[PDB]
C-alpha cells in the first residue's frame, strides 16, 4: 500500500467542489501519476459517500486506453488519494480554444476515439452523464483519455449545462442517449469551435436546448452535419448509436467514418492540429 511521503507533489492539475487533482511524481519509480485528492470531512458534510464510492467502483472497472486508469488508493486521517494516469496534454477544450476548430481528419480521428470509448463504457453498463470537452484529455501521444467519474452510474444527477439532453430537462432520467447528446454536442464543437447551444444563462440555454435551438455555421463538413442532426435528436429512443437504434454498429457505419479504421484506433498515429 503507498503512502503521501511516497510521492513529490507539483502542481494542481484541476480543482472541485469535494476534490483537486495534484501532479505528483512516484520517488522510488519517478513515474507520474495525477492524483486525485478528496476531503473525507467535506464529503460526509455534503452526502458524497455514494458518490465516492461509486467512482471508484467505476474506475476500477474500466480497463481501455481511451479512459484515464485507477492505479492505487490510499487515505490518511483526514484525506482519500485516488491515484491516476497523468494526461500531458490536458483538456481537449485547449486544443479547440487555441486551433479555433479542426478540420475534417482531427474531426474524424478524434470523433471516432470518443465514439469507440462509448461503445466500451456503454458495453459496460456505465454511463458517464457529465460528457464534456474538460473532461477528455490528451496524453503524451496525443490520444484521448477520458476522465472525472464522480458523476458516472452504473445502470438524481443533471451535469454541465451546455451539453445537458432534453429528457433530463423533462422527465429526470439519463440513460446512454445522454452521452450520445453530448457527444452530438462535442461533435459540433469540434467543426465550428463553440458548442451549439449558447446564451446569456442557464435558464436561457435549458429552453434553447429543449425547442433545440441551434443553427450550423455555413462552412460546416455536410457528412458531419448530418451525423450531428442524428445524435441532437430531441426524442432520446431515435439517436444514433442507442439500443433503440440498434447500437454502435451503424453510428460506426455512418458516411463521416467511411475511411475509419475502428479495430486498432489506439495504434494508429494522431493526426497534426
Ligand atoms: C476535472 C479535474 C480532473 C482531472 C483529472 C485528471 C486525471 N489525469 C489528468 N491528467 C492531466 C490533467 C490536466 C488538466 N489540465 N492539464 C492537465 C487532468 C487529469 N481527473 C479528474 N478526475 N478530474
Amino acid at each position: 500500500k503507498k503512502r503521501p511521503e511516497d510521492f513529490k507533489f507539483g502542481k494542481i492539475l484541476g480543482e472541485g467542489s469535494f476534490s483537486t487533482v495534484v501532479l505528483a511524481r512516484e520517488l522510488a519509480t519517478s513515474r507520474e501519476y495525477a492524483i486525485k485528492i478528496l476531503e473525507k470531512r467535506h464529503i460526509i458534510k455534503e452526502n458524497k459517500v455514494p458518490y465516492v464510492t461509486r467512482e471508484r467502483d467505476v474506475m476500477s472497472r474500466l480497463d481501455h486506453p481511451f479512459f484515464v486508469k485507477l492505479y492505487f488508493t490510499f487515505q490518511d486521517d483526514e484525506k482519500l488519494y485516488f491515484g491516476l494516469s497523468y494526461a500531458k496534454n490536458g483538456e481537449l477544450l485547449k486544443y479547440i480554444r487555441k486551433i479555433g476548430s479542426f478540420d475534417e481528419t482531427c474531426t474524424r480521428f478524434y470523433t471516432a476515439e470518443i465514439v469507440s470509448a462509448l461503445e466500451y463504457l456503454h458495453g459496460k453498463g456505465i454511463i458517464h452523464r457529465d460528457l464534456k470537452p474538460e473532461n477528455i484529455l490528451l496524453n503524451e501521444d496525443m490520444h484521448i483519455q477520458i476522465t472525472d467519474f464522480g458523476t458516472a452510474k452504473v445502470l438524481s444527477f443533471v451535469g454541465t449545462a451546455q451539453y445537458v439532453s432534453p429528457e433530463l430537462l423533462t422527465e429526470k432520467s439519463a440513460c446512454k442517449s445522454s452521452d450520445l447528446w453530448a457527444l452530438g454536442c462535442i461533435i459540433y464543437q469540434l467543426v465550428a469551435g463553440l458548442p451549439p447551444f449558447r446564451a446569456g444563462n442557464e435558464y436561457l440555454i435549458f429552453q434553447k436546448i429543449i425547442k433545440l435551438e441551434y443553427d450550423f455555421p455555413e462552412k460546416f463538413f455536410p457528412k458531419a452535419r448530418d451525423l450531428v442532426e442524428k445524435l441532437l435528436v430531441l426524442d432520446a429512443t431515435k439517436r444514433l448509436g442507442c439500443e433503440e437504434m440498434e447500437g454502435y454498429g451503424p453510428l460506426k457505419a455512418h458516411p463521416f467514418f467511411e475511411s475509419v479504421t475502428w479495430e486498432n484506433l489506439h495504434q494508429q498515429t494522431p493526426p497534426k492540429l
